[PDB]
C-alpha cells in the first residue's frame, strides 16, 4: 500500500474474479465434452458436477498451496499457476478439435482429461489461497481495520466473479458458438495475466528445525478450532441445495415477467447485497459499542445465526406441512427471503472472520498452508455433505424428496431439517467449547 | 463423620424426605379448604396448584436461608423451621374444627391462610436449604468423592420422598377418613424432629466489611452461571408436563393390569433408578478413564443431554405426525422410555453437579445463602413456565393443545418442540460461553 493500494487491491479482485470465471467456463466444457464425445462411463452427470469438482480441488488445495510457499515463494506461485492454466487453456483447443481428441484416445481421451483436470484444480486452488495470501499481506502492511474491510470486499468480490462466471459462460456457450465461447476464457485468463503483471510494481513481494517443529505446537492447536468447522460446512452445503429445494416444492410467483439454478445465484446475491451494508454500517456500530468480537466471538456469532437460519427453515417447513394438514400452494414463499438472508449472514460472518482468524495463527513460514487447508475444510464439507444426500436419495429416502416434487415419498423433509439443527446446535457447542480451549 | 457417617447420612436423608412428604400432604391440606368452605375466589385450581406453591416457596427460600444463615446459624436455623412448621401444624386443626374456621373468619379465614401458607414456604424451604448446607458439610469432611456420592443419594432420596408423599397423602386422604389424613403430617414431621435430635451427638455443628464486599465480587461472577440456568430450569419445568401431555394423546397399554398425575410420579422413578446406577457404574468409569469433568463440564453435558431429550421428543413428535398424514393409535408409546430416560440424565447430571458446583464457591459467610438462591432459580423457571404456559394455552393456543385431547385445535405442538429446541441450544451455548468466562 505505497500510493495505489485501491488500485491493487481492485487488481487482485478483478483478477480474482476473472480467475473464477474461467474456472467455471473451462470446467463446465470439459463437463460437457466428457459427457459428449466417448468417455465409456459418460460421468452418469449433466448438472452438480460443478460442485463436486470445486470440492475436489478445494481437496487439492492444502497440498499444492503448501507446495507452492514452500519451494516456490509467493509471487511465483501465483505466476506458474497462472502458467498452467494458460497450459490446460492450451489443451482445449484439444478438445475443440476432433484431431487432438483422435491422437488423445486413438492411442494410450479418459488419462489427458484427468491429468488436464488435475493440473487445472491444483492452479486453481494454488491461485486462490496465494492470491488471498497477497491480499491478506498487502491490507494487514495497510491497517486491521482496513484488513476486515478487504477482507469483505474480497468475499463480495469472489461471489461477484461466481455471479458474472455463471451468467457469462451460460450465454456465450449456449447462445452464439462455441469457438467464442472457447476464446471468452482463455480471453479473460489473459487479460488477468496482464493486468496481473501490469500491477508488479505497486505489488510488494515477500522472500520464500527446532522452528518447523515448534509450528507443530501451532497446527496441533489451531486444527481442532478448524476440523469442527467441517460439520458446519457440511450442514451449509446441503442447506445450499436444500433451500433450493424447498423453494422449488412452493409455488413461483409471476411479478415482473435456468430455473432451478437460478436460486444457487439468489445465494450469491444475497450476499452480494450483504456485505456492501454490513461494511458500511455494521463495523462502525461494532467499533462505537465495544462488543469486542475479536476474530473468534465474531465466528461463534455466525455459525449462531446459521443456527437461527436453521430454526427458522424448520419453523417454515412445519408451517407449508400445516397448511398441507388444513386441505399446492406458495406456503409464504415471500417469507423465504428472511432465512437466506439469515443464511448469508452466517456466511459472511463465518467465512470472513474464520480467513481473519486464519491470518491471526498466521506466522510467515507457512501463510499459504493454513488458508489452502482451511479451503480444504469447505472442500471436505461440501463432497461430504454431497455423499450423504446421495446415501440419504437412492436408498435412503430422506433426501428423496425430489423424485414426485416431494408429493408422496419417504421425503421426512421435517425430521431432516429437525436433525440437521441438532448437527449444527452440536457443532457450535464444539466450537464454543474448542474456542474456549483455544484461548488458554 | 466420626464414627457413625452413615447413620448421619440416613438421618438427613430421612428427615429430608419426610419433611417433603408433610409439605406435600398439608399443601393438599390447605388446597382442599380453601377450595371447599368458603374463600370468595375459590383459588378457581383444583389441580397443579402444589406445583406453583413449591416455585413460591423456592422463591421465598433465598431471603428466608439468608437470614437463617446470617441471624441464626445452621443447627438452630433447622431448629426454628421446623418449629414454624410445628405451629403450622398446630394451626391446622383449626383447619379440621369449624370453631377454628368461624374465629378466623368472623373477624378479621383467608388472612389467617395467608400468614399459615407463608411461614410453611419460609420454613420448608429454610429447612431444606440448611438440611443441604449441613449434608454438605459433613460429606466434604468426610471427601469428595464421598460428596459427590452423598448429594447424588440426597437427589435420589428427595425423589424417594416426593413418590412416598404422594402415595401416602392420596391413599389416607382419600381412603379412611380426615382425621387421620391429620395426624399423619403431625405424625411425621414430629418422627423427624425426634430423628433429628437424637443425631445430634454425631452431627458437627458450625459457628454463625472488606469481606462482605469481596463476597460481592464473587457474587457478580458466579450468578450469570446461575441465572442463565433459568431458561434451562424453565424448559425443563415445561418439559415435565409436556411429556405427560404427549403420552396423554397416546393410546395407553394393557399390561399387567389418578392416571392423569401418574406420570408426574414416573418422571420421578425413572430418577429414583438412574441416580443408583449411575452412582454404581459411570463414576467408577468416570474416574479410570480420566474425562476431568470438575463439576462444570458435568453441568454443561447434562445441558446437552437436555437438549438431545428435546431433539427425541421432537422426533417422536414428527413421527406422530406422520403416521396421522398417512391415514388414534399409540405411536409408539414404549418409545418414550429412552426420552424419559434421557430427560433423567439431563436432571441427574444439571441438578447434583449443579449442587456441588454451588459448593465450589461456598465461602463459609453465606454457604446456605447460595443454595437458597439455586433453589430460587429452579422456583422461578416453574413459575415462568407456568405462566408462559397460561400465556399460550387460553389466548395463546400453543399450550392450548389438551382442550379436545389435541383433535382440532392450534396446537403447533411441532412449532412448540422446535422453538423449545432452539431455546435449549441457545441457553447451552449461553452456558458454555459463560462458563468459559467463569475460569478465567
Amino acid at each position: 500500500p505505497r500510493r495505489w493500494r485501491r488500485a491493487a487491491g481492485a487488481a487482485v479482485l478483478l483478477v480474482e474474479m476473472l480467475e473464477r470465471a474461467a474456472f467455471f467456463g473451462v470446467t463446465a466444457n470439459l463437463v460437457l465434452y466428457l459427457n459428449s464425445t466417448n468417455f465409456n462411463w459418460t460421468g452418469e452427470q449433466a448438472t452438480r458436477a460443478a460442485l463436486v469438482f470445486l470440492g475436489a480441488s478445494y481437496l487439492l488445495a492444502p497440498v499444492g498451496g503448501w507446495l507452492a510457499d514452500v519451494y516456490l515463494g509467493r509471487y511465483r506461485a501465483v505466476a506458474l499457476s497462472l502458467l498452467l492454466y494458460l497450459a490446460a487453456s492450451g489443451l482445449l483447443p484439444a478438445t475443440a478439435f476432433p484431431d487432438g481428441r483422435s491422437s488423445f484416445c486413438g492411442e494410450m481421451c479418459a488419462p489427458v482429461l484427468y491429468a488436464g483436470l488435475l493440473l487445472l484444480g491444483l492452479a486453481a486452488s494454488s491461485v486462490r489461497s496465494n492470491l488471498t495470501s497477497f491480499g491478506a499481506d498487502q491490507v494487514m502492511d495497510l491497517g486491521r481495520d482496513a484488513t476486515r474491510r478487504f477482507f469483505n470486499w474480497f468475499y463480495w468480490s469472489i461471489n461477484l466473479g461466481a455471479v458474472l462466471s455463471l451468467l457469462v459462460v451460460a450465454f456465450i456457450q449456449q447462445n452464439i458458438s462455441f469457438l467464442l465461447g472457447y476464446s471468452i476464457p482463455v480471453g479473460c485468463v489473459g487479460l488477468a495475466f496482464f493486468i496481473f503483471l501490469f500491477a508488479t510494481p505497486v505489488f510488494i513481494t515477500k522472500p520464500p528445525p527446532q522452528e518447523d517443529i515448534a509450528n507443530f505446537q501451532v497446527l496441533v492447536k489451531i486444527l481442532p478450532v478448524m476440523v469442527t468447522l467441517v460439520p458446519y460446512w457440511m450442514v451449509y452445503f446441503q442447506m445450499q441445495s436444500t433451500y433450493v429445494l424447498q423453494g422449488l416444492h412452493l409455488h413461483i410467483p409471476n411479478i415482473f415477467p435456468i430455473p432451478e439454478a437460478w436460486l444457487l445465484l439468489a445465494n450469491v446475491v444475497v450476499v452480494l447485497i450483504l456485505v456492501p451494508l454490513k461494511d458500511r454500517l455494521i463495523d462502525p456500530l461494532l467499533l462505537r459499542c465495544k462488543l469486542l468480537p475479536s476474530a473468534l466471538q465474531k465466528m461463534a456469532l455466525g455459525m449462531f445465526f446459521g443456527f437461527t437460519s436453521v430454526i427458522v427453515a424448520g419453523v417454515l417447513e412445519m408451517e407449508r406441512l400445516h397448511y398441507i394438514h388444513h386441505n399446492a400452494a406458495p406456503l409464504s414463499i415471500w417469507w423465504q427471503i428472511p432465512q437466506y438472508l439469515l443464511i448469508g449472514i452466517s456466511e459472511i460472518f463465518a467465512s470472513i472472520p474464520g480467513l481473519e482468524f486464519a491470518y491471526s495463527e498466521a506466522p510467515r513460514s507457512m501463510q499459504g498452508a493454513i488458508m489452502g487447508i482451511f479451503f480444504c475444510l469447505s472442500g471436505v464439507g461440501s463432497l461430504l455433505g454431497s455423499s450423504l444426500v446421495a446415501l440419504l436419495s437412492l436408498p435412503g429416502g430422506w433426501l428423496h424428496c425430489p423424485k414426485d416434487f416431494g408429493n408422496i415419498n419417504n421425503c421426512r423433509m421435517d425430521l431432516y431439517f429437525f436433525l440437521l439443527a441438532g448437527i449444527q446446535a452440536v457443532t457450535a457447542l464444539l466450537f464454543v467449547w474448542i474456542a474456549g480451549r483455544y484461548e488458554r
